[PDB]
């Protein structure tokens, strides 16, 4: 329960971050702001008249009309919130993953059970999706960290970052050595199992359960429209 | 002109799309809501006392006593808002880059300005959407299966297809009767820069902070 309140609270966060981000856009927006763009009362058939005319417009203008009353930036700024640190970091070591099912199965290894359900108690499915993942951020990391570097210089920055070595690094940094012992343990007399390409997937698992917890809305239209396009492919499923 | 205004017509609406979604999660965090099912407060440890006085905490609480005034949900419904279709679809065929000089710049082949940096970026984040794509769409499908569908998708082959389909080709060409590939990937890559936010930025300032010696060489 109080791993439940902190869990909930970066949820919280997040949905803070985002909405500030969000709002100051609007509020701002060419669009909305003057007439200097889009011209009132102009003919049915003119691009102005239907951009003005979408719920988009309605919304946006309702929320910039009600800034008298309560400004949303205003809030924010005058309650001192901040984007990247909060007074509960003190208690993680690591972004938090939201759903503790969730975080639990990312560090799950291969009566009885379905293959469909074990394959739901292991952290596979996670690994693969974190893989990915991990691989897309520290791209879009490199290429906003160095405006001038070429394809190679990215490419060669991001493999430093993203190979198994460097991932098993990461594991132990994080304590994920301690977070997959259970009831069985090796007695340090005894000679241990190999564990390195399983702490290297482990991190990957939790990128890809930070990832399942955190995707919304910022990426759908680009989502939405490559699933539309891969809709034949998706079809194939047999 | 009216390039421009779609343009910023969809920078507009996406941004709306995430103050809707946002504003959802805010109203009904378990934190925030009245049945304070958590125990908030009541449970008297450090942590409780934490989050309470936080800034976090602070705004999200102002947000819903304000409802009855004005409710952010209720604002877009009354208005039949929809997340995922809008009148200006009739401008476009595929997802709008907001910045013209980065759509241009996709477009640009390698060997100057060329796309090759576009196309690293959008490589990889292809990847990543696709396996989002197939692990949320077959939640059962084992890890094998996944990487089958989403290789059947996301190879050169495909990515040609799609190229052809989108009319990529008519773009580049006029007067003459892998370079096209890697379009496609540029284009994600700049719909990508236009878009991102703070959606993942805790992650890939966490990831940052862990490269940060790799990346000081």
């Amino acid at each position: 329960s109080n791993e439940l309140k902190v869990r909930e609270f970066y949820r919280l966060h997040n949905a803070c971050v985002k909405l500030k981000e969000s709002i100051k856009l609007i509020y701002e927006n060419p669009l909305v702001t003057d007439q200097n763009v889009l011209n009132l009362g102009t003919a049915e058939n003119t691009i102005d008249y239907t951009i003005l005319n979408t719920p988009t417009l309605n919304v946006a203008k309702t929320l910039l009309g009600n800034r008298y009353s309560l400004d949303l930036i205003d809030l924010f700024q005058s309650h001192d919130f901040k984007d990247s640190n909060t007074d509960v970091d003190m208690f993680i070591k690591y972004p938090v993953v939201y759903d503790e099912n969730l975080e639990n199965l990312a560090f799950m290894h291969k009566a009885h059970l379905n293959d469909a359900q074990k394959t739901q108690l292991s952290n596979e499915r996670l690994e693969f999706l974190g893989d990915s993942w991990l691989g897309a951020l520290v791209s879009y990391i490199v290429y906003t960290r160095f405006p001038s570097a070429n394809e190679g210089m990215l490419s060669q920055m991001k493999e430093s970052i993203v190979n198994n070595n460097n991932l098993f690094d990461w594991s132990t940094k994080l304590n994920f050595t301690k977070r997959l012992q259970g009831n069985i343990a090796t007695p340090t007399r005894v000679v241990k199992d190999k564990m390195s390409k399983r702490y290297a997937d482990c991190v990957q698992a939790y990128i890809g359960a930070l990832v399942i917890d955190r995707f919304g809305t910022e990426f759908l239209d680009i989502k939405e429209w490559l699933e539309e396009l891969s809709e034949k492919k998706l079809a194939k499923s047999s």
